[PDB]
């Protein structure tokens, strides 16, 4: 069943073996992936979320992030670590209280302190819109068709060496697949459909690290939305997915009453599908109970390309039609050495103070702010542009801004901007060597805002920045609950840590 849009949420320690091999994590609701949490368009949320955690392997200490949904009004409710709070101690609990107005599609919630949510705390987080305007071009759409994508590791995160090419050792379809060395064939999830009917897969990235090449044999895929943004219909036979990424797709169970592969390849660990890895099953009401006997071509002919989507609604873009027609155009020298990534120089480290509650204290220019150098002001009521040429090692980077959607005005592997009808989403592929992906958004939304790669390695290992979005008004944009103010003393008294 779903939860929500009001409910508690437990955080624990417990072992699973999702690919067969047991080993201890940090789980939501006792499960991987943890529980769905849904509502409806405009609901008000109330997470009260309980750290029961007590492994200090995995860390003791936790705090939630809701991706995609914009927190207007309650940044100190968005989740990320030493940026909106500090964290919640074991045996505490806090309720994440906030509205989702304006918003409606498909989105997912994961620790956000240190490399946590590799240890396992990632479930999804679906807002459902009971006007949809994709409604007709389906029949199903619940907890039954969301399917989650996830790498999984033998190793805890906490000894993953920093800035290291860490490798994964399986690949889990809702929370189950096989492990690339030492195979051994445990279960594989079957997601079923009757023939005839038509259906809205929520195809969420949960990873960690690597991007997916996902696809379904025999079946195409009609993408219909795009990080929780209805596109214009779009029909693939295969979907190049980066961490964090959302799509829903239409499929249209059309083929004959049977047994089918579905696909999810990673950039990095095990190539393939030998002894079932990298693989679940699509059955058919009617079908034997039997692994699948298909096959995938060897090249794909209508491959997702980011430029051949387009929003539903029209949209736009914001600014003036060439490179810096903005109000405030930024381009982010982003690099890596020698173990470190950084940001216009300077490598991302969690202040003490979060930079929410410096802020509030009254700090309020980003040079007064903690991390120095850290931490970019915007100006309100804006057009912001940020150019993010790719180069640095262990691309292609997926960058994501908190509290915005943005438009992709220059996608991966493509020169040319479009300043009429690209896409907006919330996590972007920079590219490769030589490429400018920028984005655009308007800066209507106060408060400080992290922009990360979403490969949570490389956020360890330094390559973020805030954006400190209209200091003059977060104060009296985002008023503090008592419980959020309890955090930092609470934390830091745990810690023995003086400020
Ligand atoms: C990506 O696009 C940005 C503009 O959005 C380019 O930025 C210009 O860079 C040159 C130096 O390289 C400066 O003289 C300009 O002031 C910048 N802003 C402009 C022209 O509007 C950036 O060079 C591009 N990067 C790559 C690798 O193509
Ligand atoms: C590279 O990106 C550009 C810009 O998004 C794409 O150009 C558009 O192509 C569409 C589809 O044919 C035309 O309707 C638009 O007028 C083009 N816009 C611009 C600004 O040129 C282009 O198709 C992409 N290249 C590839 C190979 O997909
Ligand atoms: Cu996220
Ligand atoms: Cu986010
Ligand atoms: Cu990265
Ligand atoms: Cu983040
Ligand atoms: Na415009």
């Amino acid at each position: 069943a779903q939860i929500g849009p009001v409910t508690d949420l437990h955080i624990t320690n417990a072992n699973i073996s999702p690919d067969g091999f047991s080993r201890p994590a940090v789980l939501a609701g006792g499960t991987f992936p943890g529980p769905t949490i849904a509502g409806n368009t405009g609901d008000n949320f109330q997470i009260t979320v309980f750290n029961d955690l007590t492994d200090p392997s995995m860390l003791t200490d936790t705090s939630i992030h809701w991706h995609g949904l914009f927190q207007k009004g309650t940044n100190w409710a968005d989740g990320p670590a030493f940026v909106t709070q500090c964290p919640i101690i074991t045996g505490q609990s806090f309720d994440y209280n906030f509205n989702v107005p304006g918003q409606a599609g498909t989105f997912w919630y994961h620790s956000h302190l240190s490399t946590q949510y590799c240890d396992g705390l990632r479930g999804p987080f679906v807002v459902y819109d009971p006007n949809d305007p994709n409604a007709s071009l389906y029949d199903v759409d619940d907890d039954t068709t969301i399917i989650t994508l996830a790498d999984w590791y033998h190793t805890l995160a906490q000894q993953e060496p920093i800035g290291a090419a860490i490798t994964a050792d399986a690949t889990l379809i809702n929370g189950l697949g096989r492990s690339f060395t030492n195979t051994t064939a445990s279960p594989l999830s079957v997601i079923t459909v009757q023939s005839g009917k038509r259906y809205r897969m929520r195809l969420v990235s949960i990873s960690c690290d690597p991007n997916y090449l996902f696809s379904i044999d025999g079946h195409d895929m009609t993408i219909i939305e795009v990080d929780g943004v209805n596109s214009q219909q779009l029909t693939v036979d295969q979907i190049q997915i980066f961490a964090a990424q959302r799509y829903s797709f239409v499929l249209n169970a059309n083929q004959p009453v049977g047994n089918y592969w579905i696909r999810a390849q990673p950039n990095s660990g095990g190539q393939g599908f030998d002894g079932g890895i990298n693989s679940a099953i699509l059955r058919y009401e009617g079908a034997t109970v039997e692994d699948p006997t298909t096959t995938a071509p060897t090249t794909f002919s209508n491959p997702l390309v980011e430029t051949d989507l387009h929003p539903l609604a029209d949209l736009g873009v914001p600014g003036q039609p060439f490179r810096g027609g903005a109000d405030d155009p930024l381009v982010l020298n982003l690099a890596f050495a020698n173990g470190r990534f950084s940001i216009d120089g300077v490598s991302f480290v969690p202040p003490t103070v979060p930079v929410l509650l410096q802020i509030l204290s009254g700090a309020q220019n980003a040079q007064d702010l903690l991390p120095a150098g850290s931490v970019i002001s915007l100006p309100s009521n804006s057009v912001i542009e940020v150019a993010l040429p790719a180069g640095a090692a262990g691309g292609p980077h997926p960058f994501h801004l908190h509290g915005h959607n943005f438009a992709v005005v220059q996608s991966a592997n493509n020169a040319t901007p479009n300043y009429v009808n690209p896409i907006w989403r919330d996590t972007v592929s920079i590219g490769g060597t030589g490429d400018n992906v920028t984005i655009r958004f308007t800066t209507n939304n106060p408060g400080p805002w992290f922009l990360h790669c979403h490969i949570d390695w490389h956020l360890e290992a330094g390559f973020a920045i805030v954006f400190a979005e209209d200091i003059p008004d977060t104060a009296s944009a985002n008023p503090v609950p008592q419980a959020w103010s309890d955090l930092c003393p609470a934390y830091d008294q745990a810690h023995n840590i003086s400020t």
